[PDB]
DNA sequence: GTGATCGAAGTT
DNA sequence: AACTTCGATCAC
């Protein structure tokens, strides 16, 4: 339906929407990979991202939230760079950047895992949640408080027209549209 | 339908079954887990394995073939203590021990993968293929020629009336029955 | 085809 | 619930 670069939400499927599987956001086309957590190319950008808790030292709180890069230190290459590229500033790969004008950052379509209930508060119960649109407001390399290697960190800011999921015109929208917990067809 | 832990052929299953992906197996019940290799139980033994040719060094001759467990040295643990177990052997976690009567071996289910064409000539052309069951001869510890670390090796015979799927008489069989590679249910 | 990956079942 | 584990996809 719509091409693997594409930027920007899936048309058709509004916030809210929830999946059981990560292969069901795959085929949606929100979020393409099976098991990576970020989808992006390295010399172009990112499309998008899941929070699922794989980092304890991670914080949400709704409308901004860190995150990490994928034994050793890690580099700004790849999915990286590609989640790098997004934010509208020059390239450091020393010690980044930050944003001039955030908003002008490219836009990352964001989804939370109900796995990420041990480090977030704002995680769904169940599945896999769609929350919207986020940009790269800056980037920077810091040695991670949970195994004292060096990673990558990441602040994500929401600029979304459609309202969150946990406030309450997005509760009354999600209500209104009647958004459940979808399994796949036939499931047990 | 069967318990984890049945040992032998699942019923009504014959050899020359074909599936597209790991997770038919799965649902099959002849190889339960979706991405590992074995299937088995430490302290009890080993149910079922996949030869996907993951080791460049493993031999195939159909009746006869080797198996290696799962950066550093392996050990006999887990899963490879569980295959151990089924070698009608006293455990040898030093140097290995060889079977006086290999067929009185715990059974084990084989199924081998396309995957392993790059090391075998006798993995299917597509998706994965039950052959049937095989025994622990004997197992030892033995560095591997293909990175240079420690690893487990087993040698399985096969030990089943069923006919071998690359034999004429297999071959007979599989065609009399109909048997083709069988993709998941509305799948594009 | 090679290299990369915040996923699900099973065992423990 | 934490750990171990020879898939499926898309990026290069």
């Amino acid at each position: 339906i719509v091409p693997s670069n594409h930027y920007g939400p899936i048309p058709g499927i509004p916030v809210g929407s929830t999946w059981r599987f990560r292969v069901q956001v795959s085929e949606a086309g929100v979020h393409r990979p099976h098991v990576g957590g970020i989808h992006g190319r390295s010399n172009d950008g990112a499309y998008s991202l899941v929070l699922a808790g794989g980092f304890a030292d991670e914080v949400d709180r709704g409308d901004e939230f860190t995150y990490t890069g994928s034994s050793a230190d890690q580099t700004l290459t790849n999915m990286n760079r590609a989640l790098a590229l997004n934010c509208d500033a020059p390239l450091d790969d020393k010690i980044g950047a930050e944003s001039r004008n955030w908003r002008a950052g490219k836009p990352v379509r964001v989804i939370r895992s109900f796995k990420g209930r041990k480090i977030s508060k704002y995680a769904p119960e169940e599945g896999n949640r769609y929350d919207g649109i986020y940009k790269v407001v800056k980037y920077w390399p810091e040695i991670s408080s949970s195994h004292g290697f060096l990673v990558w960190r990441y602040l994500l800011r929401r600029d979304d027209v459609e309202p969150a999921p946990w406030t309450s015109e997005g509760i009354e929208r999600s209500r209104r549209l009647c958004l459940r917990l979808q399994y796949p067809a036939g499931y047990p």
